[PDB]
């Protein structure tokens, strides 16, 4: 038996983002990915165009299957979604599908770069807003986060407001917060992500020299990395480690010739070292 | 100076929720194989058709959509992977994509799925038959089954062919165009436990042939599995015989992972488990036929 | 349609009997990375020249008679990848030889051979040094270690300089033609168990930097695996720091491999014993310098 | 304890294109975890079964690096000759072999001298005459069928019984060698095939093996081929094992070549297949009562 | 996250290449816990001319009672040599007390080879196996114990529907399959074979194999060992006895070539990562 | 000429029936290693004695009766390695054994099989430990957790060591005969779910240090794991360092693969599903305490 996650997010043909990273992380990572696509795309919004059909409509009509054949899932793993009207969808999905132990992982896929994705309005977020309450992990980045607890897009916070943040988003219901994308004071090359587990209150942080916003899809990425790494057993920490390597390593492969970055992080040329594990420790407690 | 990029490969296949078929099997294996896949969708379905019930999306009128914003887009594929289809109109979509779309150097690649021990698949007809044979006239690799052999030749379906005559079939399906022709879960005489691979490649005029212990047709997406495989193995410069070893090796790997518990066999191979088995050493399966 | 060949480098590098450097270290490495490897030699020695003595036949002479046939033979090279050479003429025989086989896709690497710790080789001299200072303006990547590099600079061995000083240098040898420059064997500050490795890309203009707890300089032909590592890892097309993170890891486990029981660190790294290794998942160490 | 990484001598010639020689036995016996140490025979642009070829014969030099590797005290694992630069090395190769060789020592000798029944170019009776000297001091030799009868000095015969091959390798190894393989025999009405044939004199043992492969097709196909039987051997594995493991290599290799316009004298694409030496293996030598 | 469990109840052999140092080795490697029951202690085996030995009889309804307090639960019992003909009670009540109904239960009925009981067993032990065999699914008695067995004397010289018939009066008795090792081949005194029945189905299968396997102690053991790692793993019964003769000639062959005593085996670890391959030509036959 | 045998491992072990230690785990890891397995069995056991109850069968007056008849075998032993014993009276038999059968070559490896978690497994006594320190001054490479570590020493158990105390310890107990002293299981400061190994060699003077994200005292058996593959990694000729890596890398396999699902720890690492990983390429995880 090989464990099976629902991930419910878009297809784009090109671009690395949503389900065309989703599915070659999380099968390499010896999970069943079962989609529960909510949009099909040409390719991602961050591209001046782009083909989109909505699948609101035939999502509950997959829902009703999966029920029939008595589908169970150890994971549900969200991201973007096609309408404001989804979320709904989506959570009661959640609650008609958990279990005992299921990992529920919602990466509130909003904006970057202080700005919503395109087409996405406030009804997308004050939605986001309750799905994030289903959720066992989230993983906004910065952009996200503060659209999340309704306020301005603030770029240099202290660690104390940083933890204040992650301790908010976990009172609206998930035990662990992680929070990508976050400058780093002056270091303009570095990002870093924060992490709470409310479970042994425990703060993390981690440092990594990349930039994720210049790269569509690394979200999906870190979470893709995150998920698999808890389910394997990982410690928190661990998987932040995991998961902010592999992205550097994507992003480097990219380095050294004319790279479109809206084309994503190399992801199938790395792949393979996620196949071991991090031998050095970059993570702190904060 | 030197480059050595991710090359990429367009798959028309159908996404399907559960079941191991089409994109969440090609997805996985061309991207361990180090491949981008770039999936241009033929249907959204709940789960494979071999199930009792499923839901169903045709995707033919965004099809185009797609493929004029990847034109926007500029991109270039090194191959094209078609399977699964969505209607009978998608072939001439997908005939113009190709058309359209390929290199000098492209491969194209054409699984011409419509069914499989010896039936149609469900809601398949005569049309999407007839379409087919078009579309094979346009690829460089094409992976019928048995049953898939006989609609596209427009023949009774035979379990009991001889060697001479798999030859002749092989010949005249390459004759519509493909340089390389594989026939797959071809049953054995004597072993009801055990199926078998043919090929040709009209170019060396070589002929191959395999012997697999298992049933592919006991595993919905196998053909999926196996045309995937194929298609990175062909792509990382290995082949033909090589390729059908890979392909035969790791369906097999799959299939017996199974094995020892109690299993629903309509949810396929144990892809995830053998998955990271595409990089090891292959043991040597086919053999030429003279 | 899909042809994907095993690629070719032209290896200009003296073949020594005992020691690991040069053709012995050049040919495995590169073989077990997918590349066929054409030697082009520049000598040939009963061993490398840091043993007490050693046989040395120049094979100057015998060049343009092997590159006379190679152009008949209408060979094309992917990469060609120079080292030792056998004496000061050879350079302007290389040089043509660039010229003439170079592809706009051809990926030419140098490893100025002069000497480590502070000195030259035996029997080389300024004449080596001043042909040298020619030859690496043909190559895109070239591979000095610190000796080698104040030598091409013309500027006296210095022990502790800064990370800055260190960038100059990297940015002072790409302005004489390769757009890829690395300083290997770099003194760490109070760190006499370490080494590093400096890197700059003029192709975005990063510089990288990596420490390792080995001394290279005590392994002759340490050099030669590092260059091996890289052109290898360049042509499978991974980027500037990851080649950097697999050639120095490399190197740590074949220095690891001759720990604990009494040996001659003038055999070499333990090659045989790690080749399998190259394969394998890397962490990466390497970082940038901004 | 230790379990060191052991070293053979290779004495044979460095040829730029084309996979014969020292750009085979280097790779297979490296990835086959052995130092190898060349003991270069001559200078090639290639090898000599394309039209032309650049030669430098390296007879003058091979006495100066035996006497350093005599100083240096270097002690060899195994010694596997092959491709001889000039008639005048068999005499030093010889000695070099009776002043390295240990009680342990694995000697083999590829007698290469040519195939398809003729000499390979500029070759003549001279070296075939010194040659039959040299696999007198060998434990292993690996003469293809052509190369058999110039040893034995008869007439090129290509249909032999198995019975006449059981004594033509009984012949061989009552000149000195314990294990005599014969490579590249017909496969009578199977013309697209090839056999190997082997004895081992301790045990009195004889073996054979059918492979589809034509290896004279492929220049350097007796390099790979011995390199792994040497590697093989060297790793403990039984001289049926051997067989196997090399003849099974060799038709990767070739498999590797098929469904493209390919220029066969580059020989069997060795990169390609590489990885695949140490892998489990089904065998398909049998004995020859 | 779950590892099946094999029961073996054999001997534990210092040097030799017996039970519970091959079973062990084996069964491992194709991916199955072994949990011993050891019927005894020795030095090495006993076709060495000398051996210690010491009978466990008295502890293993120790062990037995000790398994029942943890729960254990076995996914197959693979019993060998055992270390008095007192035992095979001890073996029956264990394997009724284990059994579950998706159990392998696999006899290997060790009596003797070449012709000869084993040192020191007499009818004794024979009669009681008699009784053992019939609690079984399957069995691998080499010719010798066959006609042990059937309490008939040893022929060398039996046509193939000898065989088939031998065959049913063994599964008759209790075991669905039948597997005879050792069999001479007329005219072929270099080769052996081994023939099988399957009371399912009704299907008779034959693999002859170019080795000796009485010249090599324990060849038994590693036959019965790769058999029943095989038919744990999913294989058909003739596929089952391709690997199993395969993987011997391997370890038979790994000995030519070099001095070398018999007495030690198979060079088992020498050959043991070939285990790890489907045999891609089949050598079975339907008679 | 060549020939190149399989070596035997004297293995100084009990046999358990149920749990993963002593002899049913040094068999597996070793044959699988390519070594002949020749137990001399110390005690007869149901299973290990961190179950709730075991039964035990002494073999103290067999062992004896097992050496004579090696001797007149005229058996010669490649290694030596020792475990859990079954009475204080073993250690001078098992002594007396090493000395009688150690050659010039051999490798003789002691885990001094004495308690884990502070206290010494069920019915070992003073008498146990006072032995056992005589049989270490025999051994090439000793293993002890830090329990057995601590009790060698004859001091009281504690939990937080600085490094420098840790490499005084491991020069202790290597000054009195092991050229090789690996302590393993040592607690990691502010990381509770993390486990450490240290270790020494004479033979360089180097000192390693591992750190692991497991804890081997909550799975019986791992100090058999992790020596049986340190003793056939030194074997096969490995450094010490590339035998740390290996080991723990082993071990932290079979630990995960119990992750995801009700396990019963007590049953030890899921050994048969990692077995296999033995023999492919390791990841540098040990480092040098400078
Ligand atoms: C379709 C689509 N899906 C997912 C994402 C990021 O998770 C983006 C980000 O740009 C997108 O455009
Ligand atoms: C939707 C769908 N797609 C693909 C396949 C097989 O290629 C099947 C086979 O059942 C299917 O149902
Ligand atoms: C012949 C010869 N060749 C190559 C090297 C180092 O690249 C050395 C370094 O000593 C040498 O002596
Ligand atoms: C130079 C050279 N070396 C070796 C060989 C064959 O081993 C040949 C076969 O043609 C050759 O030409
Ligand atoms: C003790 C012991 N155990 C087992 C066997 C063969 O299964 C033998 C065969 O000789 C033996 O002596
Ligand atoms: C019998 C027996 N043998 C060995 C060990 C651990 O090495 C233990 C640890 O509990 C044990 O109880
Ligand atoms: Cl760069
Ligand atoms: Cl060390
Ligand atoms: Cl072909
Ligand atoms: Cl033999």
């Amino acid at each position: 038996k090989v464990k099976k996650i629902a991930a419910v997010h878009d297809l784009s043909g090109m671009g690395r983002v949503s389900l065309t990273v989703v599915i070659p992380i999380l099968s390499s990572m010896g999970f069943q990915v079962c989609p529960l696509p909510t949009a099909v795309l040409s390719n991602h919004t961050q591209y001046p165009g782009f083909s989109f059909l909505d699948l609101t409509d035939e999502m509950p009509k997959i829902i009703a299957e999966w029920k029939k054949l008595e589908v169970q899932f150890d994971a549900i793993y969200t991201g973007y979604l096609g309408s404001p009207r989804q979320i709904q969808i989506v959570s009661d999905f959640i609650k008609d599908f958990r279990q005992p132990d299921s990992l529920i992982v919602a990466d509130p896929v909003l904006g970057d770069n202080g700005r919503l994705y395109t087409n996405f309005d406030m009804e997308m977020v004050k939605e986001m807003r309750h799905l994030i309450t289903k959720a066992d992990v989230i993983t906004p980045n910065l952009t996200e986060l503060f659209y999340l607890l309704d306020e301005p897009y603030k770029a240099d916070s202290t660690d104390e407001e940083l933890k204040e943040y992650l301790r908010l988003l976990s009172d609206k219901g998930p035990q662990v917060v992680i929070i990508t994308s976050v400058p780093v004071h002056d270091e303009p090359h570095k990002t870093s992500v924060y992490a709470y587990n409310r479970q042994g209150n425990r703060y993390w942080k981690v440092t990594c020299p990349y930039l994720p916003a210049h790269y569509p899809g690394t979200g999906d990425t870190f979470t893709s990395v995150i998920t698999g790494s808890l389910m394997q057993g990982d410690s928190l920490p661990m998987a932040l480690d995991r998961a902010t390597q592999f992205i550097l390593q994507g992003i480097r492969a990219t380095f050294g010739y004319e790279y479109d970055n809206r084309e994503g992080i190399l992801l199938e040329k790395v792949l393979h070292n996620l196949d071991m594990p991090i031998q050095m420790a970059s993570y702190e407690l904060i």
